[PDB]
């Protein structure tokens, strides 16, 4: 509580620092849509390289600073921890990690916070369910792994395939024409393995949602 | 409020004159419908042409009457507004303008207004989650036409081309069988990329209509 | 109300001809998926066609009976009315039309006749919305139609096509991978008509759902 | 209640017993995951195929304990009836019904047993309507067999055909580009069939969340 740490402190504390971030990442969100552009890099090619080197600076001092005044707090604040891994992450397929600065926007502008954390809020009482629900997936990808993967290689040969093969069917995603009418060519009883499996876990995510509703109501 | 003013002030508010409004709209619906036949056309074709112009003058003429009456309260008023323009549009692909015409039979007749209010009222709760769901495809918009607008110009070339893509994948249309399994032919980890944007957009809009249904419960 | 009326009232009344008819209904439902198999019509083919001019004459004797029981009664029950057309339209593609027959199994059975009133009885609240619904459809039909209808005959083609495809771009069936991409080929902001279509028709769904939940939660 | 019958008793209901249980299964549960690979059953082939012995003589010794120290309960308990079949069905496509063992880790662990409590308490109340949904796809798919079965055999040639087929279109999964639509090219009007069984059968799956999340409001 020196002068030396009040004097950042009322700087980092201050509006103004919140407004320069806030004003920083929003040019940096439209300074990476015209990096996409092959016709503006060719001309302002080296202009944003750097500006992407100085926003990285300033957004690291800033993150030292936060820490200087927060000390062990900033470590127990998930917005803080995003700031930081998501500006760490940026300084380290390369280029791509940077635009995830971007997501500095919702957690430095808080009506976004605001919804962040509604949404979030709603994850806890889904794992249960979610439990079930990706016992259920491991269960039937390695059915469907050997059911099929032999004849069909390309949609079930290992586990991860079956894996992102029924959760295609999932979506309800060509689960007919591009997969289950297809496997029904060699083996003529799938449907009764992709019937049963599209009612199950279909009934579970509309339960899920019932449920996110009800526990949103005994709130009101 | 002289005579003059009277006059048509009794005749804009009767209720004579909004069903002649509302029986126009009507025969121009239908005859918009029948400007369709090349059949028809080919027949009836001048007779079409200048009953557009006949409404449009009506219209005008409707219009102007509305703002004489109303003056400045005309231009706070949206159906006015909206009637405004839509007969201006239809004044200034030409002849496809016109048809939103069609559009005030919302405005004339007072249950849909009642029902097109009811659905916009919704829409101020909303923005907050529709601007961080536009920020988040800005984001991934962006990654992916970095990733794999390079080998896949038709769907991630541009920055758009991506947004376009993204929004496809939200609507789950194709979204493996037409994007995300070819993609895998080249880049096999498309899947991380892809699956976690599913989830997302996906979690957001089952959670925004939670939101909607329990907004429309404190009221009740 | 002689001896003549009443003999009749009550046997008609009677729990027994209720299930009688009941009987026959599943019977024949029974039967009519048999006559599904060539293999079972070859071999028994008359036993069949004779069963179904057998139940439908018990069926207009049934529905004279209970017209003589309840004279205009009868023609102010739903239920009697489905009954007696159904017959009517199995007396006069000639064979379809029969197994509407079986669609007595709701209006006899009463616990199907309380679920279908249960759905029925939402229907009411809709048609405000249904009308807003059907109202864009024939505006963005009409105009569906002139814009592409040109280059792309078999989905725009007609009034009438413009009205399928809209319905199938509404259900996202194939909408951007099987019309929409294909449409930019030539019309390269054919995007700026689908995309606000689908999120207005979406929308109106929505809300809709939730509109159905909160008219069925001022009864709780 | 003998000292015999109390031993085992202690042992049965003790948590080590039923922690060695869950501890098991979730090995076997990823054992059976390492068996998808050919790379790994190469190597470890003998290892594995006693290993699913041995925990099938281990649930077969445990579902015997359970049944003494419960005898005729032990049958009155789905969940011992579900760990009794499962146990049995893995005993006796041979490979496959074993991985079924692994579903005991929901009636093994306790937060399974409360959520898949949760979703099944929902089935009672819908059977109303499955009932009248499933008559329904009875007398559509009949229709659906005489009036396309025909000139369309893959699709409705069978009774079971049609109901494959309306399943899908239930799904909307390419039900106009991959179905409607080529059935149009010979019968046109196809649409009078497929749009309305649309409409109702979209109706009642609508109707039906309503009524399960009101009658999970009747609780609230
Ligand atoms: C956290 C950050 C918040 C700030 C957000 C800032 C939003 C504005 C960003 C603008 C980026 C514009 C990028 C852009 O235009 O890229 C170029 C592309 C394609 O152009 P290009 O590749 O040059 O084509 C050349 C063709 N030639 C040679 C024949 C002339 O052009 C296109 O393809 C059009 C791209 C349209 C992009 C629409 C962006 C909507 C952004 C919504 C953000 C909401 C935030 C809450
Ligand atoms: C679009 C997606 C964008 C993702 C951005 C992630 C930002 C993380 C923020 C976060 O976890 O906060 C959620 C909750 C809410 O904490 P809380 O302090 O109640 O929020 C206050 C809100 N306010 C200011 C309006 C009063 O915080 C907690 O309750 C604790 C959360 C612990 C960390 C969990 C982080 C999960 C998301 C991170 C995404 C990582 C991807 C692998
Ligand atoms: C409620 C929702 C339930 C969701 C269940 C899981 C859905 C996701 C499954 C999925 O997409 O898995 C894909 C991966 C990748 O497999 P992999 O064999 O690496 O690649 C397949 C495609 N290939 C060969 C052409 C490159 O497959 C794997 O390798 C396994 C993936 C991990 C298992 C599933 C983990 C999901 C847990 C739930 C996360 C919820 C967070 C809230
Ligand atoms: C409750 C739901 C109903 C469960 C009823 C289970 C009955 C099992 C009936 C098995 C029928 C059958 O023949 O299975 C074999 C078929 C076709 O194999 P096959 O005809 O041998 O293939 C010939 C081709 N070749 C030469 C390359 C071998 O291959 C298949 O398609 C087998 C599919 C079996 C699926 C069973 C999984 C049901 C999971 C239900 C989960 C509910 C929650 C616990
Ligand atoms: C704001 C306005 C409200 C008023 C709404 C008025 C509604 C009625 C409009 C009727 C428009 C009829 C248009 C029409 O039939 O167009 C012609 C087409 C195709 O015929 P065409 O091209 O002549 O084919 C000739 C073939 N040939 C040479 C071999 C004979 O025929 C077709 O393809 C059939 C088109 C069916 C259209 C169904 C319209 C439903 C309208 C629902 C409006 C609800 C409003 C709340
Ligand atoms: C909640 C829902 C969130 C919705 C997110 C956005 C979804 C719409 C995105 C979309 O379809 O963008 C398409 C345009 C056109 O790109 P463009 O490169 O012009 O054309 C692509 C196709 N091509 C080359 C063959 C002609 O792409 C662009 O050029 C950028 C479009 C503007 C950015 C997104 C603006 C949507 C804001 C949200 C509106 C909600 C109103 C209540
Ligand atoms: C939480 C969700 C999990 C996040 C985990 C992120 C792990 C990143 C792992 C990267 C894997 C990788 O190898 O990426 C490269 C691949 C394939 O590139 P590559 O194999 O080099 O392509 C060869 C072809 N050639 C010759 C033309 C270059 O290209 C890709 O497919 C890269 C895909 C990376 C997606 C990462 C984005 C995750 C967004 C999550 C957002 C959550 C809310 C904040
Ligand atoms: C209002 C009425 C209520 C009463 C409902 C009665 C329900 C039971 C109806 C049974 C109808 C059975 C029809 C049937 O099996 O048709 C034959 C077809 C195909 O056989 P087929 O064409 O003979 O194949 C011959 C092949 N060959 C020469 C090599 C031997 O066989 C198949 O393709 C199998 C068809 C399975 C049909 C499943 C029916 C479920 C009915 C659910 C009703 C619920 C009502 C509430
Ligand atoms: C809320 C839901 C709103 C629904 C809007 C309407 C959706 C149905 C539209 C539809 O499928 O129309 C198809 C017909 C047939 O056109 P048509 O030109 O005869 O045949 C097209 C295909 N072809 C040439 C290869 C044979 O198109 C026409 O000819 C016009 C059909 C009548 C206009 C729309 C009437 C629907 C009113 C709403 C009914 C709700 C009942 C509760
Ligand atoms: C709010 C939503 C935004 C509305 C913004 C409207 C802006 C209109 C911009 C028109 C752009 C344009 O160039 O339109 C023409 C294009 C392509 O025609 P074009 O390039 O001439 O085709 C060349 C081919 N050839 C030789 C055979 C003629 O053809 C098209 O793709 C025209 C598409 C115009 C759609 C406008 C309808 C918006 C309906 C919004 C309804 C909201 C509720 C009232
Ligand atoms: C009731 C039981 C509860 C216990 C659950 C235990 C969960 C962990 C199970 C792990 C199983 C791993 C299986 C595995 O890796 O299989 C091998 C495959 C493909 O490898 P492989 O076929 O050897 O490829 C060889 C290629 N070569 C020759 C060029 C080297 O590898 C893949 O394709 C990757 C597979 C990823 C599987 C992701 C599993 C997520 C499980 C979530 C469980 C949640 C339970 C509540
Ligand atoms: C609410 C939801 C209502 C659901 C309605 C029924 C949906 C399922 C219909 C379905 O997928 O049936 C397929 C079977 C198999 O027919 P089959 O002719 O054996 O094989 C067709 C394909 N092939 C020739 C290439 C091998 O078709 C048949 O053979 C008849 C299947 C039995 C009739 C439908 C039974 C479903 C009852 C509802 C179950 C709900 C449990 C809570
Ligand atoms: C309420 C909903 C509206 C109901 C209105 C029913 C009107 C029936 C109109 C029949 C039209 C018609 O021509 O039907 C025949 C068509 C095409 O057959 P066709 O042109 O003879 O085929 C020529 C090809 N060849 C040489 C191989 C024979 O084949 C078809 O596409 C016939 C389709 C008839 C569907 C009727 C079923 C409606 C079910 C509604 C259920 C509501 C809940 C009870």
């Amino acid at each position: 509580g020196s002068h030396m740490y009040l004097r950042i402190t009322n700087i980092v504390e201050s509006s103004f620092f919140t407004k320069f971030i806030i004003y920083l990442i929003v040019l940096n969100g439209i300074t990476m849509g015209l990096e996409t552009s092959k016709t503006f890099m060719q001309s302002f090619g080296v202009y944003t390289t750097l500006f992407n080197q100085i926003v990285i600076t300033i957004f690291t001092i800033e993150i030292i600073l936060r820490i200087y005044v927060h000390r062990i707090s900033f470590f127990k604040d998930p917005w803080s921890l995003f700031d930081f891994f998501v500006v760490a992450i940026s300084l380290v397929i390369r280029r791509v990690l940077r635009v995830l600065r971007l997501f500095r926007l919702v957690t430095a502008v808080p009506q976004m916070r605001k919804i962040v954390s509604a949404l979030i809020s709603v994850i806890p009482g889904m794992l249960s369910v979610i439990a079930l629900m990706t016992l259920f997936f491991y269960i039937f990808a390695i059915m469907a792994t050997q059911l099929f993967g032999e004849r069909f290689p390309e949609w079930f040969g290992t586990l991860g395939e079956s894996f992102y093969t029924l959760f295609q069917v999932m979506t309800l995603e060509s689960w007919s024409m591009g997969i289950v009418r297809p496997l029904m060519e060699v083996y003529p009883y799938a449907w009764v393995f992709f019937i049963p499996f599209i009612f199950v876990v279909t009934f579970v995510m509309i339960n899920l949602v019932v449920a996110i509703i009800v526990d949103a109501m005994a709130i009101l």
